This record gives C-alpha cells, sequence and structure tokens, in this order.
C-alpha cells in the first residue's frame, strides 16, 4: 500500500487537549508583556524626568554652597543635603544603564512625561498591581501554544490525504 | 532522565542568551561613553565661544547648557562607575573586548529581546547540567 496505518485523527485528538489550555496561559502572558511594556514606558520617562530635575537641583545648591564659602552648622547641613541628592542622582542614572541600555539623552528623546510626575507615579503603582494580580505567568506558553496550534491546524485542514 | 536533558539543555541555552546580552550591553556602553565624550566635548567648545562672541551674560540659553554640559559630566562619570563595578572593566578593556556587530540602535533593540528571551525560560536549574552529566 501507499497509505498510512496510522490515523492522523489518534494525533489531532491528543493535540486538540493541548490547544485551549496553552492558549489561555499565551492570552495571560500576552497581557503580561502588553502592560510590562506600558510600565517600561511610564518608568523611563519618570527616571528621565527626575535625573534631569535632580540634577537641576543638585547643581544648583552646589553653587549656592560654594558661593557661600567664598564669602557653620546651616553650611554642614547643605552639606549632607548635597551628598544624598548625588547618591540618589548616580543612582538613577546607573539604572537608566542597568535596566534599559539607554543614555539619559536617549531615554529623554523617546519617553517624555505627558502628565505630571506624581500622577505617573501612581500610574506606575496600579500597572505594578494589575500585573501581580494576573499571578503566575507562563511566557513560553506564548511560543508553546503557537507551535501546537499550527501543527494542529496544519494536520486538521489537511486531515483527508493525511 | 529525559525531564533532565530538557532542564539541562534549559540551563545551557541560559548561559549562552546571558553572555550574548553581556556582549551588547558592555559593547554599548562603551560605545554611548566615546559618544558622549564627543558630544561633551563638541558643546563645550560652543560654550566658550559663545563667551567670546561677547554679550552672553545671563543669558539663559547659555546658562541651560552650562547646565546640559554638567549633567553630561555626571553621566559620563556613572557610566565609568558601572563598567567598574559591574564588569571590572576600564573604558578600553571594555571597548577593546566589546565591539558592537551592529549598529547601536539595532543593538539596544537586541538587549530588550534577549531580556525576554530570557525570561521566557523562567526558572533555570544550572545544577541539572551536573547530575544529567552524572547519569551518563
Amino acid at each position: 500500500g501507499s497509505g498510512m496505518l496510522n490515523r492522523v485523527e489518534d494525533i489531532l485528538h491528543e493535540l486538540e487537549g493541548q490547544v485551549e489550555p496553552l492558549k489561555i496561559q499565551a492570552s495571560i502572558a500576552k497581557d503580561y508583556l502588553e502592560k510590562k511594556k506600558e510600565l517600561e514606558h511610564v518608568e523611563i520617562a519618570l527616571t528621565a524626568y527626575d535625573i534631569e530635575e535632580l540634577h537641576g537641583k543638585w547643581s544648583t545648591l552646589k553653587e549656592k554652597v560654594q558661593m557661600a564659602k567664598e564669602s557653620s552648622t546651616l553650611l554642614k547641613d547643605e552639606e549632607v543635603k548635597l551628598g544624598r541628592m548625588e547618591v540618589e542622582l548616580d543612582n538613577l542614572l546607573q539604572y537608566l544603564r542597568e535596566e534599559y541600555s539607554l543614555s539619559f539623552e536617549g531615554a529623554k528623546e523617546k519617553y517624555q512625561l505627558e502628565t505630571d510626575p506624581e500622577e505617573a507615579r501612581k500610574r506606575v503603582k496600579l500597572i505594578k498591581l494589575a500585573i501581580e494580580e494576573l499571578g503566575t505567568v507562563n511566557l513560553g506558553s506564548i511560543d508553546e501554544f503557537e507551535r501546537v496550534n499550527e501543527r494542529y491546524k496544519f494536520l486538521s485542514e489537511q486531515k483527508e490525504d493525511l
């Protein structure tokens, strides 16, 4: 014979059971990735905003401290504040590199706030909560669903010759 | 034993992607440092000539550029810190060891893609490589 003993119905039944479950996980995973994308966009914009704002404040204060010197406890208090700003500024800049591989210029160019920063920060919290409420996410299910579904479709729509 | 092979293959794929990620991240950092330093050099020169043109006193446009010049310096310093702290590298070390294979913007897209592919592997057990090599 030129035919096959194994019926395609068997593999189809084995796969059909797998389609819908993977579809659910994949739909959850895509939703997660969408919220993650939104979160990242807002966080990059906030980071660039905070860097420019904080550097501006630190620059100004550092100039006033140095201007006053050239002219004791009060002075020390300002220097402590300068130190705190410097640590925070360094952290923000290094965060930009480590988390996004973006320069400040690159971040600002592509992502700027479209609301006041506090509104953006609240938005960040709300997106994080939404992500958290998705529970356990299986990212691999997106690719796994694609493979299983395409295979199932291939065999289904051509079962007559399989 | 087969559930091990799966686990071990995942672990090795994880290691390979992390190497891939590191190379593009450091290559970009070295590239960005040199580009930023060039922009800083260009702007600093431009600031100087403005003070020579005269009448720039109290100019808010000149002040904006001076603040920008300062922010560039702080960013450069922090990029150098990042190389030291994260990879124990100097700028020249990073540049010489890690060269971009593509244009910078495509590399930036690649960074996010590799990170996602890594995250897609889920929880990785590196020790599965060991107990797999043990079954043989």
